[PDB]
């Protein structure tokens, strides 16, 4: 049944979307709809909800149905949460927790590296195990992402990140999707070789991703991938993997990130889909090193 929509309370818009827009609300008296809500009475509960425009088309309206459906399935601490809808009556609305740090690009391109707002190396270990266990999570429901990348994940209190999925909808990251008439818009330099090649996208292809947002944490999101290069020639390193004479090139080494770390990024970007670990190994890996350093 519907989220109550009387107790949605604009507050501020938080974004555009081609379709309508996604706004920061306060819920009245929100202990009564305890939906679980994270609620701590007498302190406001901010929520953010994406609203499909009253003059909705039937496209934006089927779209915004497949959503609420696939997002319905999501729950998990590090993925996005559907806290409710409001579908029986216009605007089509979804409400989900409002994560007050923004997107981890943003956040992590306000902050340095400690030196011996500045954030550690093992912060970052855990930002990036949080990211991998939602992947985990993900490949468990056999769930391919296909665009993950830290744009894509979110930052609430206490440096908790969530995964979920803008769909393209912004001018800032315009620069990382390579755009052709009348075919798929692709981030091309996240994506594995054979996504390039094939349209072959895949849990193997999220690992490749998950690497290449890997760096851009230990980066501190201070360069886009391959960002010295254009968008032909990461489409013609895709081709040099498939050929396979040893011309393809890689991401280099961030100055924050160690060579033991560093190897496990060039494990998740194996020419071979099935040479790269699994998001379960991923974790384990990055939260031992997130606990131990
Ligand atoms: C925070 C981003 S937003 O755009 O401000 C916003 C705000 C409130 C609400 Cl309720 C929803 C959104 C936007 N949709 C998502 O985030 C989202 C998360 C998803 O799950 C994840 F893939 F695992 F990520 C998947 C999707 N699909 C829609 C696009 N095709 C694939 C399935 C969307």
């Amino acid at each position: 049944v519907d989220f109550p929509r009387s107790r949605l309370r604009f507050k501020e818009k938080l974004g555009e979307g081609q379709f309508g827009e996604v706004h920061l609300c306060e819920v009245d008296s929100p202990q009564d709809l305890v939906f679980p809500l994270n609620v701590r009475k007498g302190h406001p509960l901010l929520v953010a909800v994406k609203i499909l425009r009253p003059d909705a088309t039937k496209n934006a309206r089927n779209d915004f149905l497949k959503e609420v459906k696939i997002m319905s399935r999501l729950k998990d601490p590090n993925i996005i949460r559907l806290l409710g809808v409001c579908v029986q009556d216009d605007p089509l609305c979804m409400i989900t927790d409002y994560m007050e740090n923004g997107d981890l690009n943003q956040f992590l391109s306000a902050h340095q590296l400690e030196d011996k707002p500045t954030i550690s190396y093992p912060m970052l270990l855990h930002v990036a195990a949080q990211i991998a266990s939602g992947m985990r999570y993900l490949a468990t429901l056999n769930f391919v992402h296909r665009d993950l990348a830290t744009r894509n994940c979110l930052v609430g209190e206490n440096f908790t990140i969530k995964i979920a999925d803008f769909g393209m909808s912004r001018n800032l990251y315009a620069g990382d999707y390579y755009r052709v008439q009348g075919r798929a818009v692709l981030p091309i330099r996240w994506m594995a070789w054979e996504c390039i090649l094939m349209g072959k996208f895949t849990t193997a292809s999220d690992v490749w991703a998950f690497g290449v947002t890997l760096w851009e944490v230990l980066m501190l999101c201070r360069a886009q991938p391959f960002g010295q290069l254009t968008d032909e020639q990461v489409i013609e390193n895709a081709g040099e993997f498939f050929r396979d004479q040893g011309r393809q090139v890689y991401l280099s080494r961030p100055p924050a990130c160690p060579q033991g770390l560093y190897e496990l990024m060039l494990r998740c970007w194996s020419r071979e889909s099935e040479q790269r670990p699994p998001f379960s190994q991923l974790h384990r890996f990055l939260a031992e090193d997130a606990l131990n350093t």
